[PDB]
C-alpha cells in the first residue's frame, strides 16, 4: 500500500515511536467523539424541555 | 435549526427512543475507530518487518 511505501523510508527508531502514539492518539479521539455526542443528545433534551 | 424542528414534532416517546439510541451509535463509532486504528498498526509493522 501507499502507507507502507511512506512508511518504509522511516527509520526503525520512527516507526517505534509511531507505533506506540497510536494507542494514544485513539484514546483522545475517543474523548473528542463523547464531547461530540454531547451536542447529538442537547437538542433532542431541548425538543423535550419545549414540549 | 431543521433538525431541531424536526425533533420538536415528534412526541415524547419518539425522542426518548432517539436520546437512547445515541449510546449504542456512539460505542458503534469507538469499534469504527478501533478498526482504524488497527488498519494503522499494520503498514508500520510491515516496514518494520521489512528492516
Amino acid at each position: 500500500s501507499m502507507d507502507f511505501d511512506f512508511l518504509k523510508n522511516l527509520s526503525l527508531e520512527e516507526l517505534q515511536m509511531r507505533l506506540k502514539a497510536l494507542d494514544p492518539m485513539m484514546e483522545r479521539e475517543i474523548e473528542e467523539l463523547r464531547q461530540r455526542y454531547t451536542a447529538k443528545r442537547q437538542p433532542i433534551l431541548d425538543a423535550m424541555d419545549a414540549k
